[PDB]
């Protein structure tokens, strides 16, 4: 019943730790930062889904 | 350092969430579980190293 609390907090915390990049520099840099941000967001997605499926609401799911 | 301890706790919990796979099985099934697990680890490394730098 305590793993559930960590799980909800971790997920919360995961998304907050990935703010969008500040627009600055050349087109090439700005594109580079946005590509990396997107990669990180997807990673945060799969991680979260894994956590939800393990510790939370999706864990009851067949 | 309240917020910092919180962060490290969540990260620790995160590593906790990716236990190594049971080793038993064919070399093929073992190679696949290991590959997938390796991927999860890297994701976690990114996040954590990312949070270290930015927190
Ligand atoms: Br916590
Ligand atoms: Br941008
Ligand atoms: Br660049
Ligand atoms: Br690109
Ligand atoms: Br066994
Ligand atoms: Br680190
Ligand atoms: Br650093």
């Amino acid at each position: 019943d305590e793993d559930s609390l960590k799980a909800v907090r971790l997920i919360k915390f995961l998304y907050q730790s990935n703010p969008p990049p500040n627009p600055e520099g050349t087109r090439q840099a700005r594109r580079n930062r946005r590509r990396r941000w997107r990669e990180r967001q997807r990673q945060i997605h799969s991680i979260s889904e894994r956590i939800r499926s393990t510790y939370l609401g999706r864990s009851a799911e067949p």
